[PDB]
DNA sequence: GGGTATTCGCCGTGTACCTCTCCTAGCCTATTCTGGCTGCAAAGATTTCGCAAAAATCTGCGG
């Protein structure tokens, strides 16, 4: 819930290139949950960086 | 009470041709390993097609 803004901001870049924005943010939320399930801080990286690639893939 | 007094949606809109093809956009965008699926190549198994060919069969006519 706290990271939905990242999904919205990322998806609005892809909205100008066709496809509904709402579907994009829903898929990005799916990818965000996938990243959350796989996130760790033992790596030392920022969560936003890790979630960015997941959201882009979704 | 009470009677308008606004605003808030919903709906209706002639017929019938013809020519046109015009319909179509960003590009900002990561790597890959394992396993199956499907079209194709190859092999066993099998039926279906034609000539072969001789033997039986069908048909025309004059002595």
């Amino acid at each position: 819930e706290a990271n939905l803004r990242l999904v919205i901001s990322i998806a609005k870049k892809y909205t100008n290139r066709g496809l509904q924005f709402l579907d994009l943010i829903q898929e990005g939320n799916i990818g965000l949950m996938k990243a959350v399930d796989k996130f760790e801080y033992r790596r030392g990286y920022k969560f936003s960086t890790y979630a960015t690639w997941w959201i882009r893939q979704a």
